[PDB]
């Protein structure tokens, strides 16, 4: 698999309505999964001097479990793009794992505005691309997506009824961990 290409960050998107708030993803496309459990995640981005610290969450909703992250990358000339390493780390946020130099995600934000967002995502492990995701995001679980991402799905070539949506999958989130 490999990641999708034709993939660059909305120039003019203003990097406070991004850097703000938590996200939870209302809907995902995935192109190839890694696993066939279905997962939910939420996470809360911050930015200071081109540097980006992201507390990540995810909710393995087969097994009903939970995992922790927390990535870091320096945003790209481009705009609202980055290549994040990643650490992880317990419930309490005590690192488990170290970020290395060969596991890296690279996040695109096609869209931002005051309540909603459309990122892509490529994980990559090595010279080998794991995982292609689109995800739409807003501030609450459960909340609708704005027209204006709605919109920027319609324009990144895809279809939002091919997306999985999250509100099915039965989500728990922990929003202690997600706070700062
Ligand atoms: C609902 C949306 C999402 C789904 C369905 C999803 C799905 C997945 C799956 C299936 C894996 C492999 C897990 C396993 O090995 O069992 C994974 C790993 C990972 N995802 Fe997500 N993901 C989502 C959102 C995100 C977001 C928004 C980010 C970053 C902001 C992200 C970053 C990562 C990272 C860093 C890993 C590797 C974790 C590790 O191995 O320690 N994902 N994701």
């Amino acid at each position: 698999m490999d990641c999708s290409t034709n993939i660059s960050p909305k120039q003019g998107l203003d990097k406070a309505k991004y850097f703000s708030g938590k996200w939870y993803v209302t809907h995902f496309l995935d192109k190839d999964p890694q696993v066939t459990d279905q997962y939910c995640s939420s996470f809360t981005p911050r930015e200071s001097d081109g540097t980006v610290k992201e507390a990540l969450y995810h909710y393995n909703a087969n097994k009903k479990t939970s995992f922790y992250n927390i990535g870091e990358g320096k945003l790209e000339s481009s705009g609202l793009q980055y290549t994040a390493k990643y650490k992880t780390v317990d419930k309490k946020k005590a690192v488990l794992k170290e970020a290395d130099e060969k596991n890296s995600y690279t996040l695109t934000v096609l869209e931002a505005d005051d309540s909603s967002a459309l990122v892509h995502i490529c994980l990559r492990e090595g010279s080998k691309d794991l995982g292609d995701l689109y995800t739409v995001l807003t501030h609450q679980k459960d909340a609708e997506p704005s027209a204006k991402v709605k919109s920027a799905v319609t324009q990144a070539g895809l279809q939002l009824s091919q997306f999985v949506g999250t509100k099915d999958l039965g989500c728990q989130y922990d929003d202690q961990f997600t706070s700062l």
